[PDB]
This record gives structure tokens, C-alpha cells and sequence, in this order.
């Protein structure tokens, strides 16, 4: 069985019960329990956090690396401005899918730029919280 | 019944049988198939067409702004070149979801900045074939 | 008598029944229309001519260039990306005038660069459909 | 009746009787004179002035801000220039048109960047003195 | 009574007792007191909170969003830096105001960038510990 | 006693009267008054001017250089365009103020540029006209 | 023996009998006939082949590629424009030789860069129609 | 017998008794006298003129035109600002010398770019006065 | 005696046990017992301590920066991203040497720039984990 | 009969017998009596030097320009970086053919700017030592 | 008595016999006389030497920064290019002017950079061979 | 026995006896002396070597690539500019190591940039004189 991190970074614990037009009305724990729904409809055990800290977010990708296991990361505001998050996402051996809930070329020219990406294995953005659960569908096939 | 227009540009009807080290060894009469397939277990149709021609592109994004049906778009080398390409697709009222095979930000600097993003509802990049049949299924959902 | 081909590149075939908000909503054969009652007014003929293919812009430039008779072109997208059309347009021996129906300094930065402007005699934007009535009137006086 | 303000900025008091290979042989006080028998001939008022001073050229826009009335506007190397000048023009309710008699593209490149076009109506360029006639017939039109 | 969140980050704990040449002579201890004793004269509560980290100062934002309370934020080298802390700022439904105790336009170029400044209600820079006092006066009237 | 020069620039004289969505409701003749009330509050004297004019802007701030006053200083749209009104600035032994009332940072990127904040004692941008009376607060305190 | 083609791109069909004095005084039918001239010389055969049409130059890339021969491209205004062009003639297994008439440094800014120049194998530029009777001696050498 | 038109811009009044540690000790009065000195030494007339006023320097600028005659002009910070003063000194057919006090390549990086240098005859920087002094010997030689 | 801060930032625990291409196959408890080493044969103290909290960092340079100590930072992906740090560094009164163990010149272009050089006393770039020892010999030197 | 100059700098005295991966495994020895043999077939006298110093390389350059005679010029790095190299070369009066054995396009992208190919009558890249006998095939031709 | 350097740098000493409508009709061997009769005229001594090898400028540099005498340099190709020449430059402690005979501005965007300026007392442009000489007697008063 | 080269270039015969505010007061013979002290103690022969002649640095560079030897180079300003020296230097198969007595980060921005590091093993900069004895220790080691 295969096991699935899904990482939010900074803010995106305030989903769905603030800025509903930004990033979609549906809540933090509502996108766990989304997750694990279609997880189990997969055969999978997704494993879904978020913390503000990068500290903390480091940590958790310290771990999946270890374990070999796949990351789908939202990084938020540190997609576009962490160096230390690209470096321990690129230590993964397993596949790290990149989401973004909201079209971030659609927004300041800033967030069209990610340290994320060049590392990643494949990006989706502005399919809102369907995004993680279509990379949870690659990640499904691509084992 | 929603009807999904999958466009590929330039150079990719070569899918598969050329450069599967980059864009990987599905065939796009293999992929048509793979999305026909997709299609009917979602309860839609796919008109999957391939053109190298500008001219061509334009006529069936046209067509699907027409019909106000949704369009999956691969542009090739047109993604980073084609301000015409984009005019035609920002005049699309359903949902524009942008493909790439290969993850355009592991490339060429040029590679990273696309036309069509910006005015695409979203963008999935360096799925391989799979990206394709994951926007279907978001467009299943978000009709 | 003096002929002059007025000559409209991609997506200006959708005029004014599409975009109104943006180009207006005057049809492409209205607009033939207007131009034909204009140049007939001024002791013209107007060749009007518009094509989504840049192959075909091109024919309609080289046989300007050969005629040595005024081009009136507005070039869709290809105004800010095609360097193959403005060496054809740099051929022409009358006067070139550039024609966009939108002030294209009050939209996204990458359409405040033209290609074909500083080759072109002169440049008229934002005006609307009237461009092309102003810049006929124009080349009546410039013979 | 319409009444329209044509303002000229620094240097193009000298117009005609210096650089005619530059900006045409055609003085001052004969484009006031065309520029008066155009607007007689569709029926409305040109006041048309010149000024070396910001702070004159301000306040003729601020004059023409009050009545609500339109202004073509050649504003000379200040197009490049003033942030000041652009801010009066903004104000205008009624339309604004930007004229240079040289095609400012075909120039230096400090010249193609203009601060009153995205706050301009529209922009005529490179067609001489008759871009002022064009542009009052626009204008005549637009009411 | 309006309460006011008053936010400092990074490194401005040491204030006063460090470094007095570029950031005064007043501690971070004293500027507590002296914005306390203000905000008694002004009739209003103000909250003073430092932190190194930015999860706790990401924390600090949320409880002032939820609260729809105003903050006064001296981000310090996370105003250059920070796009996870500008995200949370722009939440904020009561006025922000951008305080540095230096003039950071007369420093490193790199510090004459903000974040924070496109979505703040307005800054305040160079006016040394003021700013702060001045801040809570434009508030204690914006209510 | 302390006197303190208030200086606006190009176009702050319509202030109030135009644009009150941008620069607020209060017209240049409240300004003035709601700052000299100020100053006598405070027990200094405020001398409020503006002119649309360069050089006459110069001379004011030559004669502040002068007497050795300090000064508040909104440039408005020279703020990001002239070296010279800088060069007078630089040579004040009094502080200067540099204020706007609207965010500079919330709106076009060339206004995110002042030649004046480099050589000012601090800067105050978007409080509207609060801004001004914050400054004569500041410099009344440094008094 | 080897095939080898050229072929040229947009608007160099009217090569010799329009603008001598850029691209020279041989026609393109004359070209042609050297090329064949000199590949007989040389014990080769030359396929000499000339498109407006992108698609169609796209095609006659593509067939080179699945023959693996030798190519000899003059891609004219698209060498600066095409990422499509590009892509196809980076799958091309035998040699690339870029080839420009004209000195393309000694020109705008925009013709020095080319996307073609990293995936060919050479390129000459400014020998005139020698460039090609040159490319074709080294691609006889080099087999 | 040769007139030769000195011109000093904004600020420059103020020379000497001003900021002596950046552009010396000598008076604007001084530096009339000397000029006029220098003038009689070499038999020529010198007319020293100095303007805060854009609009008074294009002014002299034009009546030195008109008249043939060379122009010694430091412009202040209008040497790097002013388009206007560019085009009315480009059309001075007499030599045009520009000259700057101070080294403007010493200072800030906005210095270091002239809007007069490339229409000048040439530059003297950083000599001080005695660079008006010099520029009037070589226009003494030069006829 | 002296006593040396050495301070490892983010994803540097991980040394040696992970990507011993890049970083080495030394571990970072190996790392601390080699600097011990070579701190006894120096007759230094040498304190070793790694992080991936930027707060934390930050607390560990305020103490050497209290206690007048000097530092051996790795900052890792913060060398490139962070103010904060680099402004607590600024601090520092002793001597401060930057230490990459990799050469961040032979890789993305990114990495070329920190904002710990310009503040730094010295910085030792790939030289591996001999970097540190280097760095604890100078500073061995310096007293 | 024609007498050509071949010109080698920095570094190709190495050619062959160093980093024949790069630039091929013919020596500068070898190379030289490639050229004289070719030359001999063409009716023409080369002459082949090379040398690391930019003094001598100058001289070279100089004597060509004395006697009217070609020049086959490969500067090494000196392409990239010289304005002396290219002052001289600008004055030849005879062509001027810039060579680089490697595809200088292909590599990093300093190599993509020369300073000679502006001036130069054409250049050829990427095709290894032939590029030389190709070079001087040219010239046998343009006399 | 005042001793002068007069140090002219690559290709000068082709000055006159060689592109006069660049450089001037004056010879190096005449330059060195007129430098030597004006030096007498001011009761001076000029030193006048001319070089196409770096290395041997800098001896001279070296030299004169040795005996603290002044420099009069016109480095040719590498005022744009050399910063060994700026540090050898910026060691000297008497005055150090810089001479171009053309126009720098007026001809390629890179001639209008010197690394010479900023470490340069002065700089003097386009005047002709007048430079030289006009140089020489600012040395000879400011002695 | 290692045999490393220590290789001085432009400017740094100078050392000690001048700028000693920059470089440090120990000269070029002292350096030398300390080099060869240095090298005994860890049983290596260290050839020192200074030369201002870019052609002579590159005749030592490529005697030490023939020896496979390794480098400490201090190239000087040739660090910024030299091309020409990079790719000699990238043929050395033992380790270089470059050298900056200065930290070049805390000084103009051009001298941040090296044409160096890429291709060296390694960089030491700031740390004065020591800066070569610690690279001679790391070669020592590594070997
Ligand atoms: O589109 C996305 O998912 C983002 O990665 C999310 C971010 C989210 C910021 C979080 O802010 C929130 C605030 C309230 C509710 C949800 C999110 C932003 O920093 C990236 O540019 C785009
Ligand atoms: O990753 C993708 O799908 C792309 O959009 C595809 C392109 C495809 C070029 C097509 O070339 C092919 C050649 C042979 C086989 C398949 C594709 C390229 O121009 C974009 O940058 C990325
Ligand atoms: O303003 C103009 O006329 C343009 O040249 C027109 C374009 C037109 C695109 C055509 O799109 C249309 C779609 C529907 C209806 C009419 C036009 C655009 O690409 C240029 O930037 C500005
Ligand atoms: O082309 C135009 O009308 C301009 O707006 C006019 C200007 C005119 C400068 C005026 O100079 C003159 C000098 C003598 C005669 C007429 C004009 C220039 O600064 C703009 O770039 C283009
Ligand atoms: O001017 C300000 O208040 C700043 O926002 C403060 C910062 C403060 C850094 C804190 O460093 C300190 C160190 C010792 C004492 C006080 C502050 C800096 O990163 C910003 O660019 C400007
Ligand atoms: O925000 C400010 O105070 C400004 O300095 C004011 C300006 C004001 C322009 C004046 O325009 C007005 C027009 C009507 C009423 C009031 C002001 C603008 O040029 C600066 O970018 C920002
Ligand atoms: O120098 C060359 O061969 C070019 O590749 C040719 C082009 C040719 C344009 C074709 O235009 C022609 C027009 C009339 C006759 C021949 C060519 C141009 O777009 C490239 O920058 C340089
Ligand atoms: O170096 C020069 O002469 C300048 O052209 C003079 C200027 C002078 C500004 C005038 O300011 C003064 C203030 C007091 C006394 C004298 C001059 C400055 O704007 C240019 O960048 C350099
Ligand atoms: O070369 C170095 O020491 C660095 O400062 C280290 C970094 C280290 C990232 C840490 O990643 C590691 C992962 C596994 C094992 C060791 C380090 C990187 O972010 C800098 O650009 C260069
Ligand atoms: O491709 C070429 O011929 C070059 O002009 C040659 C150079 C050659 C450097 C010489 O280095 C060598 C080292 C060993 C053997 C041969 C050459 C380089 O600096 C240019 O970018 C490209
Ligand atoms: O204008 C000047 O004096 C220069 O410093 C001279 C140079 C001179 C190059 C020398 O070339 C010559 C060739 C023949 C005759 C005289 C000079 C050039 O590299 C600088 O950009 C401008
Ligand atoms: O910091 C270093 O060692 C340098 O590589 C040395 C240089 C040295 C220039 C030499 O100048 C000297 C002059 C007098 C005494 C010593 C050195 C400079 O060009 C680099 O940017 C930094």
C-alpha cells in the first residue's frame, strides 16, 4: 500500500471560512476528509497536514524523504520565496506533485514564479481543491 | 451530455513513436483512445483533434467558444510564442485547462512562461498523458 | 485611382458579434461595408481582407509590395510577435499605416510592443473601428 | 456644439519653419489655421494652443477637465516624461487623443514609451499633421 | 473602544539597547510604555507583541483578522522577504499600517521593496519610534 | 517658534473639488485651514503653498534651505520624475517630510519610485490628509 | 549517398528579384539550381525547398527527422519567433546547419538572438547564398 | 567675432555660496565674471544666463538656434530628465557643450545617464568650474 | 579563550546520511567532532549547533552577537532568502564567515547571490566540510 | 593572388592535443597545414598565426588593415569580452570572418555575445575546423 | 614643476593616418607635439606614450602612482572593458583625467559605460585632440 | 610530493606596500616568504608567481594543466572580465582554488560577479593573506 503526504504550508488552515473567493469554500478539515475518502476509493492512506511554520513543513519533508513516500505540496506564500523548502523537496525520491488551489498566473506577476516547480514532478494550479485530489489519482497510477 | 474539446499543437502528433524519453511512449492515436475511453466511463465525449497549423488551432478554439464548450489545450512551442493563440482561447466562456506532458519549469528558462495560463482556468504540467485524463475528470466535476 | 488593401490578421473575422466590450460591436462585414462607402466617398477602392493564417497575410503583403499600392493592416496578435511579417510589411514601398481597434497601452504590458510600428508610416489605436475610416482618409491625401 | 482643445507642448511652436524633414513643413499658425477651417467644415470649435511651460499646458488640461470638454494633445518630449501631465490628463471625462507627428516608433527607443497613451482614448502617430485633422474627426463622430 | 494590534517581527526585540545609531535609542520595553500611554490619552486599548518568529507573527495576523481588528506591523526583513506574511496582511478587514523605524529608501536598494506595502491601508518610514504613535493617531480617527 | 513649510505639487490644487475617490473629499482651502489649526495646537506656525510650477516649487524649497525650516513635501507627480526638485531637497539642514495621500504602492508600478524618499527624513503614504497633519505632529516633537 | 534538405522559411521566395541590396542578387529559383549545381559536384543530392506556411516548413522537418537526413534550414523571421520550429528541428538525428544571407548582428537588437542556434549542429550567418553551398560542403565532409 | 551662450539650469543660482563640498566655492556672480574674463582673453563674447524655469531654458535654447550661435549649458538635473531640453538643444547647428560641475559618475548610478550627451558635441565632467572655462577655449578654436 | 559559534541553518542535520554527492559523506555529529578536534589543537571552544528555524538561528546570533563572539554560519537556503538573518548577522561585532560546503557558483544561478557576503568578514565556498576547519583556523589567527 | 589572414587567440595553441571533446582533435600544427593545403587548391597564400596576447593579436590586425588583405579571425574568449579586439577589427577594409570550432550557442550564455560579429562580414560557428576552410572557400570566391 | 602622463591605451597609436572621420586627421606623433608645445606654453613638462598591451599600461599607472604625478588617459577599448586598469587607476592620488577624442555617447550603447569615470577626477568627451590639451591646463591650475 | 602554483594576476605586485587600507600591509616578497614557510610545514612545494600580462597568466595556467598540478589563483580584476583566463583555467584536472584578499561582496556590485568560480573546486574570500595559506592546507588534505 502506498501512503501519501499532502502538505499545506503557511494560512491555508484558514481555508474554505475565509476568503471563499480566493480559494474555495470548503474548509480545511472538510479537505482532509475529501482526501481520505478518495484515498480509500484508491486503495491509498493519505496522511494530510498544514502548518505555518517552515520549520515544522521541513520536518515533514525530512520524514517522506526518508520514508521514500510521495508529497503533494502546497506551499503557499513559500512556493515562491523558499529556498530551504526546494532543497528538501529535492531530496525526495518519490514523486512530488506541486498544487496550487488558486490560478497563480492569473494573479501579481510574483507567484508565477516557484522554487518548486524546477523539482517537481508535474504542477497543478486553479483547479481549486480538486487539484489534490487529481494528484492523488497520478499518484495512484504512477504506482 | 457535456462535449470536451482536447486540442493538440505543433509537433505532437509525433507523440510516442518520437522523443519517448521526453513526452513519454503513448502515440496520440493511443491517447485519443486512452480519452474516448476516460470519456465514456465519466458520461461525456471527447473530440480529441491534433493540428500543427495556427490557422487550424485558431478555427477549433473558435468553434468551442461557439458552442461554449469546454477546451483542454496542449499548445506546444505556441504555449510560450502565440498572443493570437491566447486572444482566441481568453474568448472561451466554459473552463480552459492548459497541458503539458513534460514539466516546462525542468526546461529551458523559456519554457516557464506561457501565453495561456494566465487566462486559463488552470494548468497541469509534467503528469505525462495522465494530465490529460485528470483535467477530464475536473471538468466532469465542475459540470 | 488609387487601391488600397485593408488587411485583418487572426481572430478579427469574430468582430463586434463576438467582444463587444472590447472591439466593438461592428461585424468584419460591416466593416467591409464602411470601408467600401468611405473609400467610394473618397474616389478609392479598399481591397478588405482578413485571414486567421499568417501564410496568408503574407501573399496579401507581398502582392501589395509588388503593386506598390498602401496597406492598411490591423495584424491581431501577430502585431507583437511576428518578426516574418514585419519583414514582409518592411518590403512595401507606399505607405503602411498599423490599425488597432483597442488602445493596446491600456491592456497587458506585452501588447505596448509592436513589431510592425517602426516600420509602419504611422500607427492609429484605440479609435475603434473609425482607425481604418481615419487612416483611409490619410492615404486619399497622401496621393 | 462640441468645442475641442488642441494643446501642443514645448519645442512645436517652432513647427514648420525648423526640422521640416522632421516633423513636416507646415508652421505653427497654418496648422491653427487647418486645424479651425476642419472644425468649421464638421461644425464644431477648435481652440487650439501652445505652450513651452508644465505648468501651462496643467492648466489648460485642468480648463478642459471643468468644461468637460475633449482635447487632442501633442505634449512633445513630455510625452516621455511627466507623471504630472499624465495625472491632469486622467482627469479628462471627455475623450483624449494623443498625436505625434513623427512616428515616435521608428526613433530612439526612449520615444516608444509614452505616459499618456494608457490613459489616453486613442493615439495617432507618424502621419504628420494631418494626424491632428484625424484625430477632430474622431472626435466629431464620438458626439 | 478600538483595540490595535501593534506587531513587531524579526530582530526588533534587541531595539534601543542595540544598535541606536540606526534604529534610536528607545528599548523595545519603553516603546511597549510609550505606545501604552498614547493609546490611554486616545481612549483606545493597544496590544504590543514581538516575535523572531513568523509563524507566530502569521499567528498574530489571523487573531487580528478574525477580530477585524487594526494592526500597526514593523515587519522587519520579512517586509522584503515575506510573501506567506503579506497573505495573511491582506486578509486584514480593519487598516494596516506599515511602520519602519529607519528610512529604508536610504539604505540597500533590497530595502526599498515592500510586500506589505501594495496591501496595506498606508507606511509610515523613517520617522523613527513615532511612526508607531503616529499610526495609532491616524487610527484612533479612522474610528 | 518652530515654522514649518507645507509645499504640494503639480495638481494638488484641485484637490477635494476632483477625483475624491482617489485624494479624498477635502479641497486644497480645508487643507490649509485643518493645518494651520493644527499648528496652532501644537504652538508652531504652518505656511501651506502650491503651485503646478517647476521652478516655482524650487524657490520655495530654496528659501526653506535658507531660513533652515523644515518642510512637508507631496511633489505629486515629480515625486517620481525630477532630479532637480530632489537636488533642492537634499540641500534642507531642516527635516522633509515626504508625504502622499494616496498608496503609491497600491497603484501603478512607476509611482512605487520616489527620488525624493532617499534624501527625506521619512516618508508618509496613503493616511489621505491625515498624512500631513502625522508630519507636522513629527516635526513638532523633533522640536 | 546523402540527401540532404534545405529549406527556407517565410518570405525568402521573393529572394533576389525584391531587396538585392539585403539579401542579394540571386533569385530563389537560381539558388536552387546552384544548390543542385554544387550537390552534383559533390556527389549528394539536394532537396531545395521554400514555405511561407509554418506547418508546412514544421512537415518538411518532421519527414528529415523520420529519414534522419541532413537538414539546411533558413527559418528567416521565425528563427527568431518559433519554440514550435525549434522542438522539431531538435529531433532531427542528423546535422543542422543554420543558415542567414544576411549578417543578422549587424542589424536589430531582435535578430541576434536565434532559438534555432543551441539544437543546431552550426550555423552561418552573413556569407550570403554562399552560406548554403557552404553548409552543403561540410555536410559532405561529415558523412 | 563669436557669441557663445552660456546656460546653467535648476539650482545652480546657488553655486558657491551653497554646497561648496560638492560643486565648489565660486558664486554663480564669480563664474559670470570669470566667464566674461575668459570671454575677453580670447576674443569672444560670452552671455551667462542661469534659469530655475524649463520653459526659460528652452526659450534660450531656441534664440541660440535661431541665431547660430554655440551653447556651454549644464542643466542641472534636467541632464537627466528632460526629453524637451534634448530636442530643443538637437537643434542647435552651432557646437553644443555640456558641462557638469561635479562628476556625475562618482554618484548615484541616475547620474550617470545624459538625455544631452549623445546630441552634444561633447561632455566635460567633474572639472568644476573650470570646465566652462575650457569648454569656451575649445569653441574659440573651433572657429 | 577564544570560544567560536558554529551555526548550521536548514536541511544541514541531514549531512553526510543524505546527498553525499553534494554535501559530503560526512555527518553532521561527525562534523561537530571534527570542529572539537580541531578547536583542542587551536586552544579554542568551539560551539556547534544546527537548526532549520529561522528563529532559532536568529536567537543564536543575538547571544555571540551579546557575548562579542565570533561565528562560522552555513545558513543553507537562507543565504539567498533572508534579511532577517543578515540583519542579525550585521550585528555581530566579531568576525563572521560564511560557509557553503558546496561551490553555489557551479549551479542554478540562484545560489550565486547571498545576502550574508556584504556584511560577512570572508566567506569559504566548496572547498566541503574542510570549509568550517578553515574558517576555525583564521579566526584561531585573528586573536 | 589574394593573401588571407588567419588569426587564432587565447588558448587555441592547445587545440587538439587538449579538450578534444570540445574543439576536435586536430592540433594548431595541423590545422595550419590543413589551411595551406586548402589555399593552395583555391590559388590563394594563408597565412595562420595564433598567439594569447591581445597586443600581438592587435598588431596582426593592424598589418591586415595596412595591407588591405582578409582576415579568418577566431579570439577565443576575447570574442566575448574585447572592444580593443573589435575597434581594430572594425577598421579592416577587406572581409572579416569571425570562426568558432564549437557551437558557441550551445553552451553558457556569455558565449552567446560577440563583439566582433557586428562588424564582421559574417559569421560561421559549430562546425569544427572546417569552419576555417570554409571561411577561406568564402573568400577565394569574393575575389 | 609639474610633470603629466599623457597615456593613451590600444589602436591610438594609429590616430590620423587611420580613420580620420572618427578620430581626426591629427597623427600620434603630432598629438605628442602639440601635447609638448602647450606643456611649454604652461611651463609644464608632459610625458606622451601610447600602448596596445595592458600589462604595459598598467607599468606605466604603476609609475605614476609611485611618483604622485598626474595622468591624462585615453584607454581606448578598455575604458569599457578593463576593471585592472580602474584599480591600477584609482591608486593614483593626484589628479587622473579622462579623455575620449569621439563622442562615446553617440555611438553603441556599450561605448556610453566606463569603468574609468567613476575613480576619474573628470572626464572629457568628443572634443577632438582639443581633450588632450584642454586636460593639461586644468592640470596646470589645479597646480 | 604535491607541487601546488600560486598564481597572482594584475595589480598585486602592489600588495602591502600599497592600499595596505584594502589588500593588507604584507607585500608581494613577504607573501611569497610566507607561501614557502607554509608549504614546508606541510611537506608540499608551493611556486608563487605574480604577473600584470594576461598572456603570461595564461602560459602558467597551462603549465600546471600539463602537469596536472593544482592552482590558488588571484586573478584581480581579471576575476570580472576575463573569459580568455576562464577557459584555461577550466582545463586544469587537479583542484583551483581562487583567491580574493578583499571580500569582493562588500564593494561594487561588479566585483561580485567571477568568470572564476564556476570552474573552480573552490573560493576564499575576505580572509586577507590567510586566504592562500588556508587554501595551500586544503590541498595539502586533499592529497
Ligand atoms: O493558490 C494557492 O493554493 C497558493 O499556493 C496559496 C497561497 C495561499 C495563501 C494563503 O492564504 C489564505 C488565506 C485565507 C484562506 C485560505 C488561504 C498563496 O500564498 C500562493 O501564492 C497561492
Ligand atoms: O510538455 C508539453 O506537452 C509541451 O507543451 C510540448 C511541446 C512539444 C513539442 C512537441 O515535440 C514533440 C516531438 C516529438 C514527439 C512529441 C512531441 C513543447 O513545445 C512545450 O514546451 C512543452
Ligand atoms: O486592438 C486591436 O485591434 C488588436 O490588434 C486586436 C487583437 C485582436 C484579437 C482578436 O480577438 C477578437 C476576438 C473576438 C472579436 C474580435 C477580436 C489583439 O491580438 C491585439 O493585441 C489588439
Ligand atoms: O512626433 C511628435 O509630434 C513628438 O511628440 C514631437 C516632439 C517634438 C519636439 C519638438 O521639437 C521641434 C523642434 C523644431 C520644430 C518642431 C518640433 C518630440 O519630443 C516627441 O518625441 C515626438
Ligand atoms: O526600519 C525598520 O524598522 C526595519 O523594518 C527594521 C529592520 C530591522 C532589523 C532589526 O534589527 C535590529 C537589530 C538591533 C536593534 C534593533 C533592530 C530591517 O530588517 C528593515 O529593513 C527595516
Ligand atoms: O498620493 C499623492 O499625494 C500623490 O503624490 C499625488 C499625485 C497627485 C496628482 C494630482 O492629481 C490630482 C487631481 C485631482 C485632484 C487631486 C489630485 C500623484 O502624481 C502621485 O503619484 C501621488
Ligand atoms: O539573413 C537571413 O537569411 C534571414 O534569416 C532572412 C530573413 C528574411 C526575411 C525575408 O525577407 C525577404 C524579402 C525580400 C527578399 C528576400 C527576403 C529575416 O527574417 C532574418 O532576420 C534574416
Ligand atoms: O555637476 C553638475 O554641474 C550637475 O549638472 C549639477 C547639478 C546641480 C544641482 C544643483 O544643486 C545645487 C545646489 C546648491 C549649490 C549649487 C548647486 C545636478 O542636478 C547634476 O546631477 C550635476
Ligand atoms: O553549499 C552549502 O553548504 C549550502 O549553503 C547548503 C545548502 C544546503 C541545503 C541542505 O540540504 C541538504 C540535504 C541533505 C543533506 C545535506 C544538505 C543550500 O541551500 C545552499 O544553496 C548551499
Ligand atoms: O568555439 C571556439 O572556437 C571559441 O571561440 C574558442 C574558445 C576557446 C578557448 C580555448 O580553449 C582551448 C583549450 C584547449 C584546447 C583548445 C582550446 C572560447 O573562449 C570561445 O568561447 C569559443
Ligand atoms: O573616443 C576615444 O578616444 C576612444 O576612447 C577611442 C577608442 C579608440 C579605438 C581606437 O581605434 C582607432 C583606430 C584607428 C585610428 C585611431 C583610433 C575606442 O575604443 C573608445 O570607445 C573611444
Ligand atoms: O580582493 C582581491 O584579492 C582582488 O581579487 C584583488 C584585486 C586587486 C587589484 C589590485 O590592486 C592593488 C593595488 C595596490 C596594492 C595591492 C593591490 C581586484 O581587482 C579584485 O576585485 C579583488
Amino acid at each position: 500500500e502506498l501512503i501519501v503526504n499532502v502538505i499545506n504550508g503557511p494560512n491555508l488552515g484558514r481555508l474554505g471560512r475565509r476568503e471563499p473567493a480566493v480559494y474555495g469554500g470548503t474548509t480545511h478539515d472538510e479537505l482532509v476528509a475529501l482526501i481520505e475518502r478518495e484515498a480509500a476509493e484508491l486503495g491509498l492512506k493519505a496522511v494530510v497536514r498544514q502548518s505555518d511554520s517552515e520549520a515544522q513543513l521541513l520536518d515533514w519533508i525530512h520524514q517522506a524523504a526518508d520514508a521514500a513516500e510521495p508529497v503533494i505540496l502546497n506551499a503557499g506564500g513559500l512556493t515562491h520565496t523558499s529556498v530551504a523548502l526546494r532543497d528538501a523537496c529535492a531530496e525526495l525520491s518519490a514523486p512530488l506533485i506541486e498544487v496550487h488551489i488558486s490560478n497563480v498566473h492569473a494573479r501579481e506577476e510574483f507567484r508565477r514564479h516557484s522554487y518548486l516547480s524546477p523539482i517537481a514532478t508535474g504542477v497543478i494550479v486553479g483547479l481549486g481543491i480538486q487539484g489534490y485530489l487529481l494528484a492523488l489519482r497520478y499518484l495512484a497510477e504512477h504506482v
